């Protein structure tokens, strides 16, 4: 339901497959997500991730019937499955050093969207749509929805999208900051595995570094921000990748990184 | 008198600034009447949303400057107690509202009246609408938030050349800069904003405040407070009677009939 | 020598980058002349704005290669000494700069360079500017302020971008990102650079340093915190030449001249 490998380069591949149901999140789901993110998480050989989706949608969210079973039995505890569940794969997500990458196809809506955003870089296909869809439903956020999507677009159009509860299309998307890139429909897994497997060839130690220099300093103060810059940049300063780099731009040459 | 207030049967408060032969300057009695007109939204239970709009050819253009004259020679070390008495209470007010806020932007949109439109969740915008920061212009620096709202809006270096520059911005660039949602034509939006606020109003309202606070909340909180606040309001609203009629419309494929409870 | 100092007739401060043989790469008498310039700028109450530029065709390439090589053969574990050493000290300065601070950018602009243009409040684009991180590309991650200026001018998603994939963009680019705020014909940006700051220097200085510290202090701020300050800021500036001369000056239909008190 939720596919892992990891590939000789190192890129840890994470695909939802459940495509009959537009990948809507069931506990199935949730619980293979969980592990399969946990595991790129702990592997020392992963030098990237990619998320990518089966057939049109990427993912729509909570599954339906799953959630009215809930309602009907317990419905001021139908919302367990946020705690035990969605929380800690984002944690999970969050967890991991290394760059991740995902691919959106159709429909990314509610958690979808959430777990989306929690990518590093986002590659959309043509007609892949983006939604909040909780308010729709008589709901707000989970899925750390509520922070990720104003850190990338700002508070004034995630507001609207909340509360107007609008689908927005990939050029919207890329135009706000949404995503990085617009491709063919049906490509947006292809380019994502070459950014990837791009990301995974190259320094990272580097990566790592920078992915949590930019994580922590978002609103530091300047004196916070600068010491971790010289600590990080110090670490970096004796890594074999930072030698390997120098070394090959003196000899007109081109550098293999092997990330540390 | 002159600032206007009324609740609708749908539960949108409409709050109008009636000072048109003055472009809605703000002098003492604007101001406390503007106090007076959020403050009854914000602790009315029937208010699903607020509809901010304005009178004449201009939304605000700020303080009253006869007004402000007059302090500044009787007392120039006081002149501006009134962003403490007056300006200060204003905006907790309106940040005060838990419902959504729509705001009709028409003309000069500059000073205090910027920082009253930057308040509001939803900004609706006239096609001759001008938005200005104006405090340097005259030596003063930023009050009604503007210091905060504007640069998380449209971001800290277009907001700095704002206040710096005094640089003033049609509304087609507001638009692309994401200081507003929408440009209609001029006359419009009061239109096109009451449409938005009804809309809003019949809405899932216990949603929607639950959404603007975590919003507010979790702008630059650590993950971990980010999915506890999340679940614990996703858990109070499960509970609602709006997400059970929700659901069962959904099961239906139909759009749901919200009451904002 | 490496780096011209001059305050002019106006209170502009001019700090120009003069090494064009090597790009402006940022050696240890580079760094060293450029934190002394910075300082002597920051702490001249004669001053009333900032314009930094540099000669040649590229503003600033980074870190001087041949003298990192030397470093980085003597003594790996150390090599980036020179970060907490010479650039730190140069961020925090450009930082203390209490009035408005101009950057003319022409040709390339990587590294420790794009980190010391984001430093500055208004940022001028010659049309073939170029603009980098650079650090990955090498294998290092970020420092001149720049994993905190670079996200925070474009946004989270192209910072992201331009540090892990080594994205270099040109001055369009820049322009529609809020990278820089405009961009002009190659060989005018210290022309147009050099105007801006002129007519900031002839403008309310004691304003312009309020309103820029109001800025930074209040990004992030409560709102109870961001109204506060506004006040007091306000109350300061109420009492100020500037503000009484700019306010009989709109009263007369007249130009104010201001002297930054």
């Amino acid at each position: 339901a939720v596919a892992y490998s990891v590939n000789h380069a190192g890129v840890a591949a994470i695909v939802l497959d459940r495509p009959e149901a537009s990948n809507a999140l069931d506990r199935t789901m949730k619980t293979e997500l969980l592990q399969a993110l946990l595991a790129a998480g702990g592997d020392p050989a992963v030098r990237a991730v990619v998320m990518s989706a089966a057939g049109k949608n990427f993912c729509v969210g909570q599954d339906l019937a799953e959630h009215v079973e809930a309602l009907r039995d317990d419905p001021a505890h139908a919302m367990d499955t946020v705690r035990e569940h969605y929380n800690p794969v984002l944690e999970a997500l969050d967890a991991i050093k290394v760059p991740v990458v995902v691919a959106i196809n159709g429909a990314c809506v509610g958690a979808g969207l959430g777990l989306a955003l929690g990518a590093d870089i986002r590659i959309a296909g043509q007609r892949a749509k983006f939604g909040t869809a909780f308010t729709g439903i008589g709901l707000a956020a989970d899925s750390a929805l509520s922070a990720s999507l104003p850190r990338l677009i700002g508070a004034s159009r995630a507001t609207a999208m909340f509360l107007l509860g609008d689908t927005i299309d990939a050029p919207t998307a890329h135009t706000w900051g949404l995503v990085h890139e617009v491709v063919d429909e049906g490509s947006p897994a292809d380019v994502a595995n070459s950014v990837a497997g791009r990301l995974a060839g190259g320094p990272t130690a580097a990566f790592s570094e920078v992915k949590e220099l930019l994580r922590r300093n978002a609103v530091a103060p300047l004196g916070d921000v600068l010491e971790r810059e010289a600590s990080a940049q110090q670490r970096l300063g004796a890594s074999r990748d930072h030698s390997a780099a120098v070394e090959a731009f003196l000899a007109k040459d081109k550098p293999v990184f092997v990330g540390r």
